[PDB]
């Protein structure tokens, strides 16, 4: 793993909710999970194709977004996991993040940046 943090993470449909989750970021791959230490993510999410541009939220510090450039209306390609176990495809078109200070929010890109190019 070349980074591994707790990260806030926007999800919901109509009423949005950030949710405390536990990032593992390792080759082309973000996973995210409930607790620390769990053997099975909660989410996987490759970053080839995708870029991060940092925004300006609300409620929240410290936000940037995974995102599809130039998107016409497609979503991003990740793995999730339901309660019941059973794995389905991600429904997010973006994802948007809190880091807990600017300086995690620096590293967290510079680490994503670096891990989509050389793949
Ligand atoms: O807990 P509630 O309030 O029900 O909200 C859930 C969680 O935020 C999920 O995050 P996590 O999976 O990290 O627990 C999220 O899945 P994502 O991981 O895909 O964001 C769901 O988004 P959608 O199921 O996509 O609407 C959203 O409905």
């Amino acid at each position: 793993p070349d980074r591994e943090g707790w990260l806030l993470k926007l999800g919901g449909g109509r009423v949005k909710t950030w949710k405390r989750r536990w990032f593992i970021l390792t080759d082309n791959c973000l996973y995210y999970f409930e607790y620390t230490t769990d053997k099975e993510p909660r989410g996987i999410i490759p970053l080839e194709n995708l870029s991060i541009r940092e925004v300006d939220d609300p409620r929240k510090p410290n936000c940037f977004e995974l995102y599809i450039p130039n998107n016409k209306g497609q979503l991003i390609k990740a793995c999730k996991t339901e309660a019941d176990g059973r794995v389905v495809e991600g429904n997010h078109m973006v994802y948007r993040i809190s880091a807990p200070t600017q300086e995690e929010k620096d590293e967290w890109i510079k680490s994503i940046q670096a891990a989509v190019s050389v793949d």
